């Protein structure tokens, strides 16, 4: 719908300390 | 860098609530 908009990656900061830990 | 700081704890409200759990 948007006008310009670009592909990137947004950081998940609970998936990585939270499946860490819980594996 | 910054002048006057001082020394505490910063509460973390997920690491008891899942840590426990997940134990
Ligand atoms: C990255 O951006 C491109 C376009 O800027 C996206 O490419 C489209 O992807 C859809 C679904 O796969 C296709 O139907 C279109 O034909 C694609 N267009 C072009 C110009 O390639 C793409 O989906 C975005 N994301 C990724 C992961 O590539
Ligand atoms: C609490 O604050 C004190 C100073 O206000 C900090 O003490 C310094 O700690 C570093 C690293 O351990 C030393 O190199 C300095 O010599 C210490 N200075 C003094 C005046 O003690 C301390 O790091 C802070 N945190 C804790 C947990 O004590």
């Amino acid at each position: 719908v948007v006008i310009g908009i670009v592909n990137n990656t947004v950081y998940d900061p609970l998936q990585p300390e939270l499946d860490s830990f819980k594996e």
